[PDB]
């Protein structure tokens, strides 16, 4: 990876975490979900990345998103292999696979194996876990690191 994947200080971490709304809070620190079909990536024509809107690291392009009829943004991978993290989740008496935010470790959604081609991989996301930078737009990059987040997107 061409970006910093250190982890925030809690210092750091608590700084970013103050910006919160009640609902991001829920689902980036809490493990919540969006109710389908109302996020405001669901449907987004732009090129770009799309972001952790905690740490602001890019978690997936815009040309690996797809529509896959369960009301949520979805992406068939993400930017960088290294930047989401797989986490074993049992929750609901189910067996999934959480995605995290492989820096800040926040909650992001689900991955499965029922995607498209290229992948045959649905990486399901809460609209509310991402930020989104246009194609050339410079990046959020709220922990100031430096190479390729210093650079536009
Ligand atoms: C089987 N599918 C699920 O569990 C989906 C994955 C959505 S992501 C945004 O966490 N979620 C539900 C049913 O709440
Ligand atoms: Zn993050």
């Amino acid at each position: 990876s061409q970006f910093d994947l250190t982890p925030p200080s809690p210092a750091q971490r608590d700084a970013l975490i103050a910006g919160l709304s009640d609902e991001e809070q829920r689902v980036l620190l809490h493990h919540g979900t969006e109710a389908p079909f109302c996020g405001v990536f669901l449907d987004n024509k732009l090129d770009g990345v799309y972001t952790c809107r905690l740490c602001g690291l890019p978690l997936f392009r815009s040309n690996a998103k797809f529509d896959s009829g369960t009301g949520w943004p979805s992406f068939f991978a993400p930017y960088d292999p290294a930047h989401v993290r797989e986490i074993r989740d049992t929750s609901y008496g189910m067996v999934r696979t959480e995605i995290v935010c492989a820096r800040c470790d926040s909650h992001l959604g689900h991955v499965f194996p029922d995607g498209p081609p290229p992948t045959g991989e649905r990486h399901s996301l809460n609209s509310v876990s991402l930020a989104f930078t246009e194609d050339g737009q410079p990046l959020p990059n709220p922990l100031q690191r430096a190479g390729a987040e210093t650079q536009p997107a």
